[PDB]
């Protein structure tokens, strides 16, 4: 499903993402925006290393979820990658909290460094009443 902006902000808020491991909701919103355009069915295959990025947060199949076809898969979220293509994002959120418990935190997603780090990101949550 493609979320509307404030719709996603309140859903993430309800699921405990605001200030999770010090990360504001606006930073999580900036990340989903640039990773998938808030689209839960987004997939991106990475031909160079044979892995795929799944869902609204574009979580990768080498380290986090298992799709069975990625070389060297670790499956740290202990989740099938199909769980990240559901309309309900509760599993994607539980795996995203797992990613940022690593020292790197949200810096684990390159797109957050390129488009969100050291930028004003308050516009992603403005007017959502969150």
């Amino acid at each position: 499903k493609v979320f509307e902006r404030c719709e996603l902000a309140r859903t993430l808020k309800r699921l405990g993402m605001d200030g999770y491991r010090g990360i504001s909701l606006a930073n999580w919103m900036c990340l989903a925006k640039w990773e998938s355009g808030y689209n839960t069915r987004a997939t991106n295959y990475n031909a160079g290393d044979r892995s795929t990025d799944y869902g609204i947060f574009q979580i990768n199949s080498r380290f986090w979820c298992n799709d069975g076809k990625t070389p060297g898969a670790v499956n740290a979220c202990h989740l099938s990658c199909s769980a990240l293509l559901q309309d309900n994002i509760a599993d994607a959120v539980a795996c995203a909290k797992r990613v940022v418990r690593d020292p790197q935190g949200i810096r684990a997603w390159v797109a957050w460094r390129n488009r969100c780090q050291n930028r004003d990101v308050r516009q992603y949550v403005q007017g959502c009443g969150v």
